[PDB]
């Protein structure tokens, strides 16, 4: 079951938007691939089909409307830089739990979940982008830098992470160098969660 703010998006591709409150508008962020160049793009969430106009920073995809055109209690919207940590993928089919860091990110995902919001805590770090293999994923944040593209040691990743010392999970990207036997247990658990959305 996905998150209450959560929609559907169709533009030039199918893709998933979330919709918030920000002073006296009503926000909804998707990702610009989905709505495609014509900038145009349809939002279907609960009841309400609305067609909108985005204003795009790379991928990342936000119009702006108001409570009388889709009327309800959206969440606060907070913008905030990421944070090497979990982090919710928020797709239309629940949320996919991942790890966000701005070289890497991981999570399991189709290319219809392309726009959901990607939150840490109560604020936006950005829309989910697009994927690889095993489990890579690519975030665009509001200024429209892309996360996921770089690479990093395990033992720098591990430095953000508690419990005790655990096994590497088997299939990890080669932009992970695995330079250590073991990480975290949290940072093990993370990877191993992959798929969770159910």
């Amino acid at each position: 079951k996905a998150r209450g703010n959560v929609g559907f998006v169709a533009g030039s591709s199918y893709g998933t938007g979330s919709v918030w409150t920000r002073n006296n508008e009503v926000v909804v962020l998707t990702a610009s691939h989905v709505v495609g160049r014509a900038n145009m793009a349809t939002l279907k969430i609960g009841d309400a089909m609305l067609t909108l106009t985005f204003k795009k920073n790379g991928d990342f995809a936000e119009a702006v409307t108001t409570q009388s055109e889709l009327p309800g209690n959206w969440p606060q919207l907070h913008f905030a830089q990421p944070t090497t940590g979990p982090a919710s993928w928020c797709t239309a089919t629940g949320d996919e739990e991942g790890l966000l860091s701005g070289e890497v990110c991981l999570a399991w995902t189709t290319s219809g979940d392309s726009g959901s919001a990607v939150v840490q805590g109560d604020a936006v770090v950005g829309v989910h982008t697009g994927s690889n293999t095993s489990g890579v994923a690519y975030v665009t944040t509001p200024s429209g830098k892309l996360l996921g593209a770089d690479t990093v040691t395990l033992s720098s990743l591990s430095k953000h992470f508690t419990g005790p010392l655990t096994s590497i999970p088997k299939d990890i990207p080669d932009n992970i160098i695995a330079d250590v036997d073991a990480v975290p247990r949290s940072l093990a658990m993370l990877i191993d969660g992959l798929s969770n959305r159910e």
